[PDB]
């Protein structure tokens, strides 16, 4: 089972400003529909509820502590464990954010879908620091800017770089 980060963050890493983006590039959403399509997508409630509703074509799992959470259209899970049993046959996952939901699934992570917006917003929720010495890029492409786009960002696709044994 392949689990993915998915992640849109500024320059310096902002990924949110009171539970929404700061941005609004709905180019870049189609792209994470397209990456992401007959995969589960896994968020934190803050998350789920900013967007309002299950994005279909997709298993919505939501991950929360909270044992009486639920919501239509929508699976829920209150650990890690929960979530690797609920996609034990799946191959691949995508951790759709909250920070501290990226944070659960760090010590997993396989593979990291990062858009990177080159401009800085306001914001108050981080994408965490992470070495990228233990990763490699695989696949990059800038994305389309124009009238509903105005800002000038990327997709960048990191697999684990390899060690060479001594
Ligand atoms: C903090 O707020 C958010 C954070 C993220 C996370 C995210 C965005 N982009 C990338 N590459 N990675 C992420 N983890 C999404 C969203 C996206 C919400 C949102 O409005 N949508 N997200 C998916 C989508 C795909 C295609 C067309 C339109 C949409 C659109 C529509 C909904 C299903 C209602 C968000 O909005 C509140
Ligand atoms: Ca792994
Ligand atoms: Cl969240």
């Amino acid at each position: 089972m392949i689990v993915s980060f998915m992640v849109a963050m500024d320059e310096n890493r902002v990924i949110g400003k009171d539970n929404n983006l700061p941005w609004r590039l709905p180019s870049e959403l189609q792209y994470v529909k397209k990456t992401t399509m007959g995969h589960p997508l896994i968020m934190g409630r803050k998350n789920y509820e900013a967007i309002g509703r299950p994005l279909p074509g997709r298993r919505n799992i939501i991950v929360t502590r909270n044992e009486g959470y639920h919501v239509e259209g929508c699976e829920v899970a209150h650990s890690v464990e929960e979530v690797f049993e609920l996609c034990k046959n799946e191959e691949e996952i995508f951790i759709f954010g909250g920070a501290q939901i990226y944070d659960l699934f760090l010590p997993y992570v396989d593979k990291l879908y990062i858009t990177k917006i080159h401009h800085a917003f306001e914001g108050d929720t981080f994408f965490p620091e992470m070495d990228m010495t233990n990763w490699k890029e695989v696949f990059v492409e800038k994305g389309l800017t124009d009238e509903k786009n105005p800002y000038t960002y990327y997709y960048h696709v990191y697999e684990k770089q390899q060690l060479v044994p001594r």
